[PDB]
């Protein structure tokens, strides 16, 4: 077969994908399943918060219709504010049953609010608030169901009266998780909206002392050549999906705040994971300048946050595939090689597989929704910038990056 040009891989890569998130997901909710091999009953909240950036990419890539896509959005939207569907000061749990709404424990304390999935919820939902802007009964009732949402959910509530934010609140465990968000991690969206909040706003000093004082905070040392400026140090910045999931909606390009230049930090990250597998200390089959990526997701030996301190022999394709806008050459270069080489072994029904480990001859089996959403949506805002214009035109998200002191080219 002829070889695809870019445009063309990219696309087809886009349009399998986003199968995962339309054909796939739940018919009474449009939730996203957390797994195609798990419960035929599990949605998972952040996933689908990824799945609704994932509708507005493929209304304007042309694989969904404008009206399909709105009628879609208004089914999930009225699900997620239903008062049958469970919710706790605003948030809601990491899964619940995507027919009835009724949260699903995703561990034994772990029953009730998860802010962090709910950030990502909240980020692809004031993407489409910015987007779906038509004077019709579907999108006008679209965008009022999204600011009332919006506007009840308690961030501030999470602090505890204290200068950090926690990850969960249960009504049967209370604070027992006790789990403190320590930057530089996946969650820096949480702070961000929290700052942002009309209703329910942190202070400053919750982002400042709460997030920004950590062990895995200020990093600045150097790897392969390279100053990372932030992040894990033993993990090099930790999985790379820490460059993803709050950066969907949140354009790190020109994004500084006292603490660093986020560009840089999104740059730093992706080639210093690629410089690791490049390296290959281990000696792993494969891994190599078409073969790179390390972050969390199924593995031959079961499910791992894999990086360069927890390399298990998994190559996992969201990690190069979602860092394209950050180094778009390289990431381009593995997901050619993932579909032309691997693709008999890797490329299925949902796109590519979760990962693979080419030295003991594993393909995962599975598709997760929280490593299919990201290959779609930064395909997209590599290609166009789609998802971090709608995000960043937010008027109380441009406040809150304000109240924290950001600089940004869409500031001002």
């Amino acid at each position: 077969e002829k070889q695809l040009s870019d445009d063309e891989l990219m696309t087809l890569v886009q349009k399998q994908t986003f199968r995962y998130f339309w054909d796939f997901a739940h018919p009474e909710s449009g939730l996203a399943h957390e797994r195609s091999n798990g419960g035929a009953e599990t949605a998972t909240i952040g996933g689908s918060g990824f799945g609704v950036m994932a509708i507005i990419v493929g209304i304007e890539r042309g694989f969904v219709t404008r009206e399909q896509g709105a009628e879609r959005m208004l089914k999930i939207v009225r699900f997620l504010s239903d008062k049958n569907t469970d919710s706790y000061h605003g948030m809601w749990a990491h899964w619940m049953n995507g027919k009835t709404g009724k949260t699903i424990p995703f561990s034994r304390k772990d029953d009730g609010a998860d802010i962090v999935e709910s950030a990502f919820m909240f980020e692809g939902l004031l993407a489409a608030h910015q987007y779906f802007t038509k004077d019709n009964p579907t999108e006008n009732r679209i965008r009022g169901i999204i600011n009332n949402l919006w506007r009840q959910a308690e961030w501030n509530f999470f602090t505890q009266g204290q200068d950090v934010m926690y990850w969960h609140w249960s009504p049967n465990n209370g604070w027992a998780m006790n789990h403190q968000i320590k930057g530089h991690n996946e969650c820096h969206i949480v702070y961000i909206l929290g700052a942002s909040s009309p209703t329910y706003p942190i202070a400053e000093s919750v982002y400042h002392k709460g997030w920004a004082n950590a062990n895995t905070f200020l990093n600045g040392r150097e790897y392969y050549g390279i100053k990372l400026p932030l992040g894990n140090n033993h993990g090099k910045g930790g999985p790379l999906f820490f460059t993803h999931y709050s950066y969907m909606g949140l354009d790190p390009r020109g994004l500084k705040d006292r603490y660093a230049d986020y560009e840089e930090q999104m740059k730093a990250h992706t080639l210093i994971n690629r410089a690791y597998c490049i390296d290959n200390p281990k000696g792993y089959k494969g891994y190599g300048e078409k073969c790179w990526g390390l972050t969390a997701s199924d593995g031959d030996k079961g499910y791992s946050a894999h990086s360069p301190g927890n390399d298990r022999g998994v190559i996992t394709p969201t990690a190069a595939l979602s860092s394209i806008p950050y180094a778009p050459e390289y990431s381009l270069e593995a997901m050619r090689y993932f579909y032309e080489e691997l693709g008999d072994r890797l490329w299925g029904e949902y796109g590519f597989k979760d990962a693979f480990n080419l030295t003991e001859n594993w393909f995962a089996p599975s598709y997760l929704a929280i490593d299919q959403g990201p290959i779609i949506v930064m395909i997209e805002n590599y290609r166009t910038g789609l998802i971090w214009k709608l995000f960043m035109s937010h008027p109380d998200v441009q406040k809150g990056l304000r109240r924290l002191g950001f600089t940004s080219p869409y500031l001002n």
